[PDB]
């Protein structure tokens, strides 16, 4: 209704990053991600296998104790800080990250939301998802803060209820984001991603193979490890959300769209990024 | 001997649902399975795969405590109730539910049919398997009951004899469906499954790869989640029973018959559900 | 230098069964596996997938408390007997099983001895393989008892050194399986299939693939579950013992001989066996 | 600058081990690996899996008890010395190892060195990676020290900074191997390995696929088996190098370079190595 335009396949290959013969893990940077907790555990799963996957250098994993454990024989290329999401209500992070998430597998909590604070005092880009998105406002500071709601999430951020939200999408996420100063990834088929500076786009990819648990997850990892590896981080999210549709249509080639595991997004997504290289 | 009908490709083609554009997990429902144990953990993942591959929305897994860190890094997708089976002893589910199973790996113990009871309270389908299995009567209710017994099962059930049961499957089961007023999925060679309405089918699909353990707690989950995903209930009992028949034809192709293990059913059948679509 | 025949390709699809359409789990038997302590844990998983991988109906394995929930994320079909083999010394076995293995990962102790002798007052075949073999004789029952050493467990068992055994295989594994009354499986490059009745032969399939940690642990499964599926235990032995070997074979079609890990061997086998159907 | 040769594909084939019909797991040696702490327990699984795939005949791996039911699912062919890195800080080893490994996933503390002082009383080769590294002198001993620094683990060795370091990379890496008398393995792109008699070279394989964590804890262990079944232990060295970058190269023929999991090389390198035998 906006004629908002898609971020296409041109659009994908004119902007992911060369991963140069020169590089060492340090060019790609150390993302933090705050994620999983003993009620749900997964999560942290998902996002750190999208982060790995996703052209960061190196993963620390901020999850709960007894979650760590769930999480290293499936991934044993990422880092822990034991209980980092919880450490982080109380103190500002004392180490540099590339970018930081925090949220999957978390509870709707005000320590969530003090963790968020002390996060966002950081100099990255952060995203928030699932349990730290919540109604708030967000504080001036240098790199961008990407909320990635589904309507539901949405309506609990701003209070416009779901069944008027489906309506006018682009309309509603781009006066949001515009009003929160944040990028909101307004998730649904034809995904909106809205800019705070008035940009704003559809997404062209995916189909329902990922109308399922663990997708969004999955997601969030991969718009993590993006913020590390592309130097524009409007293109790490655009690309990330993208990559992600585009996994869900591979699968479906040959499988069909309702047996789809958010997991195996990420281990498909190493020949879906080729193809656009 | 009843010349019961055969469900066959052709009903299956009809039948299976479509996975919308524009749906989102809550259009596919979230499934409650009540399954697995400490002393019986396996049957919680066997079920939960089967289920998460079988198109729902959402999977919560009221497992035993112990269990919960065996599931989540092969099926991270999945959420848990802690101790759920045997909090369900106790309380009516406060939670709505598209469809649930109780059974998988638990105890034939009076406090799994306290569990019984309370879910049948609810307002969905409920399948009850292996220890949830019992001689007993059933509530009237909304939603289908569906009995998932091998002979021996069907003999604690009823009484009548594995040799003689054997001799007359379909009578059998039709008759103990419309005496119970639940479904019943007699497995076996030939899987009979009877309507309390009376209608019964014949299952054409399988082989000797099932005849192992652990085939059957993946079928449950196959079943729970296509009740997920197909409006008729019956089309998700008859093509949970047909597809898990074929993924093992699809093994023997170019495996031998010995060597199948139940999980890789529900790697198969990403593949095999494409070929009906 | 005995002239002992080879186990051909011919014989191997002469015997192994089939699967009949109307067979159960119930047909093909549960079998016992007491394998698998704290400090060497990874010889019941081997084991264990060996084992449900050869045509078994059920696999109990009893392992110490703290490694199963190191073979369920892996192997979700088997069931377990906890502190199988530590309870399997103070008393008799209770249940009826088609076939029992012991030893794999279990420590060389008079206990693990007290367990064998409790084993071998049941009625089924038994392996004996590992920490279970020692210089003991042995009861006059009604299955066969099947000792899987290496040369250094044979040297153990006998007296007779290595350099010794090694330069005449056949004759010693002979001399002893009719002096003890066990099937001698003495391992190396042309195992040698040494039956108490006098019969022998050498199996012909394998290569250096197998000279590596946990490539017999998995042989002493497959021999469990061959065991229950085949009517003629002999057939059994050297059916699992070919079918082993000829999983390191396809390996090094295509990978290096020097790369093979033991699990892959199970997960080969399934297109193997098919080859000789 | 130096025209420091490059190790090349005709220096792989002529120098790669056999793996002859008539040998057994001992011809392959026992393997030590000393990695994997609570706090880093992935450096574990990831130097594991490398050494048991790179052609040794047994792995015991000296970890944190904790991190011991990591890896048993994943690579269940590993034995354990439970806390062995903490227990060779106090006394020396009483068992002998082909060769060994120490420092991945280990804190740069004053009781790892007290550990690789006593492990340098062993005669075998030893490599020392990640928190081994310190600045230090070493005992003149039999087999050689095998150093696995990158320029960050090289500056804090010798106090050259990266920015010098890398400007003349061959130069330094050689008169610090002279000085220190251990071989260097000084990564990145195009490696130098810099042996202490004054040989070196350089590898021509590998890719920014690398470029992440976890990939150097891989190569330590595929160095710690290919010193196990190459009589000429530079050849181990030379080779593992070689054979870890072209693992990436294989990669990056069909999957994304930013997209590759350290763990990954490990499952390739039974096909890479094989085009070179
Ligand atoms: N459209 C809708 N209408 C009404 N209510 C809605 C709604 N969508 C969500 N809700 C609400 O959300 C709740 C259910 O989810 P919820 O349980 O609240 O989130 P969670 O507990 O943290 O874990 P999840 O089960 O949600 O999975 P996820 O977080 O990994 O999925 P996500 O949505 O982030 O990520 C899913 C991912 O998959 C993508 N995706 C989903 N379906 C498609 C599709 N059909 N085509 C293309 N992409 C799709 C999304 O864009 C996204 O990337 C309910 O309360 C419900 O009311
Ligand atoms: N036919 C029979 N005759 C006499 N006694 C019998 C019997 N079948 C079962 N029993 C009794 O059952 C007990 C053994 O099982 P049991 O131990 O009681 O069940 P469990 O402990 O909960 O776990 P399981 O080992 O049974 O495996 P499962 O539950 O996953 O298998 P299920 O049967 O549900 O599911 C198996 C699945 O595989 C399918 N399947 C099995 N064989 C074939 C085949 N040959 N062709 C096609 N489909 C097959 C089934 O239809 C089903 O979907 C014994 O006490 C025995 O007496
Ligand atoms: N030939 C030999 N000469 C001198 N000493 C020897 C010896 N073989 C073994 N030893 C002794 O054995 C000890 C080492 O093993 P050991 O540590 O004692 O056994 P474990 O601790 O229980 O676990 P493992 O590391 O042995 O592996 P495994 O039990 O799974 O292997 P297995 O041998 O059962 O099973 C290995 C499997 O792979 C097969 N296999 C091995 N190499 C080949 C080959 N080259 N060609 C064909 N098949 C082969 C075998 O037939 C068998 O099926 C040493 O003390 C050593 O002295
Ligand atoms: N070049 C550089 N310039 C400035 N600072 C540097 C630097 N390289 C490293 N650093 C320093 O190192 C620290 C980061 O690593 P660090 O965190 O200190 O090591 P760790 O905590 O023990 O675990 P890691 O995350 O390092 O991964 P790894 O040990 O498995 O990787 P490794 O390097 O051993 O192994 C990586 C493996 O991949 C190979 N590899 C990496 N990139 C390429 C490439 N582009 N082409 C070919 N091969 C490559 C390497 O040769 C090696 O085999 C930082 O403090 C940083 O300053
Ligand atoms: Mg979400
Ligand atoms: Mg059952
Ligand atoms: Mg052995
Ligand atoms: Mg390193």
């Amino acid at each position: 209704a906006m004629n908002v335009p898609f971020w296409t396949e041109e659009h994908v290959r004119a902007t992911l990053p060369e991963r140069d013969a020169e590089s060492h893990k340090g060019t790609y940077g150390t993302a933090l991600l705050l994620a999983g907790s003993d009620d749900m555990p997964g999560a942290a799963l998902l996002a750190g296998l999208g982060a790995m996957r996703s052209g960061l250098g190196k993963l620390v994993i901020g999850t709960s104790e007894n979650v760590i454990p769930l999480i290293v024989p499936v991934l044993p290329e990422a880092t822990y800080w034991r209980d980092g999401w919880k450490k982080a209500a109380d103190a500002q992070l004392e180490e540099t990250y590339r970018a930081i998430a925090i949220g999957p597998g978390l509870p709707q909590t005000e320590s969530v939301q003090q963790a968020v604070d002390h996060v966002l005092t950081a100099d990255c880009p952060v995203i928030l998802d699932a349990g730290a998105l919540a109604k708030r406002t967000y504080p001036k500071r240098e790199g961008p803060v990407i909320l990635t709601p589904h309507p539901g999430e949405f309506f609990r951020m701003t209070g416009v209820p779901v069944n008027e939200l489906q309506k006018k999408r682009a309309e509603y996420a781009k006066e949001w984001a515009a009003q929160l100063q944040t990028v909101i990834v307004l998730k649904g088929n034809q995904t909106v991603i809205a800019f705070p500076d008035g940009d704003c786009w559809l997404n062209p990819t995916g189909n329902g193979a990922l109308a399922k648990g663990g997708t969004g997850d999955t997601l969030t990892g991969m718009i993590l490890g993006m913020l590390c590896c592309h130097e524009d981080p409007k293109h790490a999210v655009l690309n990330a959300v993208y990559l992600h549709g585009a996994c869900a249509e591979l699968w479906t080639d040959e499988h069909s769209a309702h047996t789809l595991l958010a997991h195996e997004l990420s281990d498909i997504l190493p020949r879906v990024w080729k193809r656009f290289e």
